């Protein structure tokens, strides 16, 4: 099931998902006061109750994605690197509901976020070379997903 699973505290760390295809967590420093074991595991939208509602113009660009512990808040942003096949990220807090994510922090303040950590984080336009989104989060909700419009 998971991509990714690894312990981490508040020195922080990071694990690549097992395809080694973007997929990738960073838990800066001190974000996380107590250890706590990250995962993170790709769905696919028809196992979901509520899959997210689209306009016609829109679609999936992402499978669904699942970050554990559900509901986890951090003291400070962490980042979770997604590959994807305009891209907006979509969350969902229990499953029932789709709503636009977005970062009040953002990628201004990447180095602030990173918190010293020895962690290198390619630029947008490398993302974008490489189809993946990078998403910033102080919490995981239920989903996230990539859609495109
Ligand atoms: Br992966
Ligand atoms: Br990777
Ligand atoms: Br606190
Ligand atoms: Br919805
Ligand atoms: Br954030």
């Amino acid at each position: 099931g998971f991509l990714v699973s690894f312990m981490v505290d508040a020195r922080g760390g990071s694990m690549r998902g097992s395809r080694h295809n973007g997929l990738r967590v960073v838990i800066p420093p001190r974000t996380c006061a107590a250890p706590t074991r990250i995962t993170c595991r790709l769905v696919k939208p028809q196992k979901l109750s509520t899959p997210p509602p689209l306009a016609e113009e829109e679609g999936l660009a992402s499978r669904i994605i699942a970050l554990g512990p559900t509901g986890a808040q951090f003291l400070s942003p962490v980042i979770v690197e997604i590959p994807h096949f305009e891209l907006v990220v979509l969350r969902s807090e229990n499953g029932s509901v789709w709503k636009e994510h977005r970062s009040r922090y953002g990628e201004s303040y990447l180095d602030q976020i990173l918190n010293g950590m020895d962690e290198e984080l390619g630029s947008l336009e490398e993302l974008e070379k490489k189809r993946v989104c990078r998403i910033i989060t102080t919490d995981f909700p239920l989903y996230f997903v990539i859609m495109s419009r």
